[PDB]
């Protein structure tokens, strides 16, 4: 029952589509996981949704190991944690330090941002038994996302990429790809849980669907979103 | 209508001057922001204008992160740009990082640091991972106790624009140099006590607002006087950038 | 008392040595006293006793408590350390200065986890004075993360002076063949009994968790009228030959 | 106000710099209402102000401290600081870091011992702003641990490398006068002739604050005068008259 | 007068044996360098004299500062030599020369440092920059968990890295001997024959402390006397007369 990095291996392979939301507290973590999300991102993105601020960037690295250690207290599915700003650019030995922290909170992978400039990181991490998902977003993000996989990124993330360029990344490299803004090429797709549940007033990202809209509880509104995303509903056009 | 590296780099292309002003406090940064100033510098000049002292060295990065979180509570399109302390920065590119990215935490949306050909490789480690930075060349402050001047400052010129600097300012540089710099580097560049030619300017609160007693620099003018409020003050400052009076 | 030069003795004898997890001072009393060679202060004692999902969690402060807790009970018995997940990997200088507060708890040798890409931290220990376990095989600090692979880093962890090379849940054969290819010592658990030792958490062996016995590990307790005899009765298996069995294998 | 600049240009009109060491504002003050051009905040404290037996125990700390004091007492002299021993030797970095506190103290420069393996961190600090001064010849940091080419090497390192002042302690008189005939910067020198650009006495010394006969090269300078002030007066004086130091010193 | 490395050097040189003790304390340390000891050696052989652990690597940095403090507050001739104890300078040249600074700053006029060739370019960087450094090579205890040519390679590794003096531990005396005659500077020995330029004891082991029969190359020389002093002055006597070690 628990999803591992093979068992993401098995659905690229059997190209059954991923479900991937962000989550950042016990409650919201357990609905998600009960209700089929395969993996749970504890983003930095909590500096917006969670904290209101204006960026990502202030988010420390005590915020995600707090947030992880609370998401891990509610989830079977998988926790991919990332790693906040300027807590892993430093050198590859500071990411370790950092990705260690988030794996004893209680990550089963971390995620960091960065080009071919960073595959040098990941391999560090991935070697020394800490998966990464490497987030990255023509011919240069080709050589991103297979520098990446050659050191051994468990997943490859990609953000507002040319559907026809996601799919032949998808297609390129050996490990799954999960996408927002991205195409359904992608072996998954991913969301923040508050815009998928319409918590922000006004329009919402061009990538992004409503979930809520249409039912009378966020269990439900979270089924119908992995319900789309495997019947390649989601996203469209 | 939030000043980005975009709109600067447009601006040089059009030859729309850039108004840069330090600022320090909220309250002054929210007044500057109203009045068209589109880079506030919180700059390690508060170590003399804020701090009393005389030389900018004892200024901390707690300091700085400080004054950027007040600065950045009171500005509203303005760019903000944070100075990286001496001290918190020069022993290596890793440190330099460290320090930046405290900066951009507390509200710096781009970091400025000081040195030639030597910190270049600091300024590349800096923006790829994130972090733009405005590259201080010419007479640099924190070095005040210590035909080839104008190859070297080229030099530090194209090497900070080579490694990617979002903008590179100039202190104390012959009008002709600068101007000769201006249209090598792809970047912006911002001057003062460097001429008109630059693709802006910039002068600290205190001194153009005739804060400090006596003669003002040579390179700098009060625009207090004359003016009927410091509102007034800072948009003549802009208002003389832009049409290219200031500096005379 | 036990020391390097007494294993790689027992290695050319082909006496088999008897390894068991100690994390407490009366039980490392009674497992000494019981002809327990090596005492494993593992950082397995993050599931049996911090009651976590995995050994990932546990901190060098934990690993040094524990340690200085077997310590002031054990007195013939080699006590074995290990560097917990995230306190040895960043450099080997890291790891020079976690094995130096183990050693300093009471350590007389501390384990690490890795293949090929570790045999290098492994030569800067030894040559500092601290004696290397080098575990191989499955490596429980990478549980969320081949044949060759596994010839490749034990030879490179002799070839770096390894005190002993430790194989968890490996083929019999495999478990055979590195035995007799490395210099040092070699300690299996779930890896048959060409090894040179044996390791079992103490908790399985004594039946402590419900449930059935995992697959390579034998319920010491059965059969016995107390913990003294059970002990007892895993050193003189692992020294007949007995343990483990085809069953276990 | 003193500054590099203004050192050189007595350099180049053979104009000779008055230095002493200082510790606490009150004579730095009148050190410098006095005339002296430069107050060394020197780790001879240690012994000086501390009462210790050497300069090794002084701290990084201590040194900020003092260098603080002296600032507020100081108006145009410049304030060179020393490095204490321990505190920048490890590598250029920490040379740097230390040196930054001291700056940040209030020093105008940093004063470092060593010969041609202390030129990287002199290249280092210089390019980062940090003035420096070169301490060759006797230094007092290893006092428990073909020459006259090996100063000349060392004197001609620091200078390639960029030193603000070289400083030259107990030297043969006519190997300092080729040393600063050679270098582009200033020298000052302590036991080292009068052909330096300038002289360095500590303070206490030339004060005659110890009980009996002072060094061979130290001249007491409170000896025929009822005023501090005149006796700072009388070193200021006899430096750039060039009558200190004599043929006795 | 004071004992300096200079003072060692010309003890070498014309042949006077050197003695050294161990010293942990003010009062013993004030006895010792009264009786004639010329190196007072505050070593990590203290973690199991002082402290009664059994081995020297639980000792600390900081337990070292502090014995160094207390000897340093009695010693008035004598050199005082501190060890680095283990886990402190291993690490890098870097880490050795930060915690040999701190030992010099509490009161050593030297640093002792274990380990053989891999360990010279330690003894260079600490050398260089005005700490004197005591090689200890042969047996060393901090390796106590874990040959001709070997000794040879560490003598000249750390005589050529600038050592101040090379100590010996448990070497065969033919060994030692050939050693000390070819390395430039001072040898000191325990357990490593009488042809070395001088000798260590643990001042409990000497002083017949410890319950039990004496260390082999160890002898009492409380015994037959009845003041701590003159069981003192006997050994030093006796490394100066050549008649210790037997």
């Amino acid at each position: 029952s628990l999803i591992t990095v093979n068992t993401l291996q098995k659905m690229k392979a059997a190209g059954e589509k991923i479900a991937m939301l962000t989550a950042y507290e016990s409650s919201f973590a357990a609905l998600m996981d009960d209700a089929g999300v395969e993996m749970l991102l504890v983003g930095d993105s909590l500096g917006m949704a969670v904290q209101g601020r204006k960026s990502t960037l202030p988010v420390s690295l005590r915020d995600m190991c707090y947030h992880t250690e609370c998401v891990a207290r509610g989830a079977n599915a998988m926790i991919v944690s990332d790693l906040p700003f300027g807590a892993y650019q430093q050198s590859k030995e500071q990411a370790f330090a950092a990705a260690a922290e988030l794996m004893a909170a209680g990550a089963h992978m971390v995620k960091l941002e960065g080009g071919v400039w960073m595959a040098e990181t990941t391999e560090f991490l991935q070697m020394r038994g800490i998966p990464v998902c490497a987030h990255i977003g023509a011919q240069a993000l080709l050589n991103d996302a297979k520098a990446h996989d050659d050191a051994g990124a468990a997943v490859v993330l990609m953000e507002c990429v040319l559907a026809e360029l996601a799919k032949k990344v998808t297609e390129t490299v050996s490990c799954p790809t999960i996408g927002i803004g991205a195409g359904a090429d992608c072996d998954g797709q991913v969301l923040v849980m508050h815009d998928m549940l319409g918590i922000f007033p006004g329009k919402t990202a061009k990538f992004v669907k409503n979930f809520m809209q249409g039912h009378d509880s966020v269990q439900a509104a979270v089924r119908a979103y992995v319900a789309e995303v495997k019947a390649k509903t989601f996203p469209a056009a």
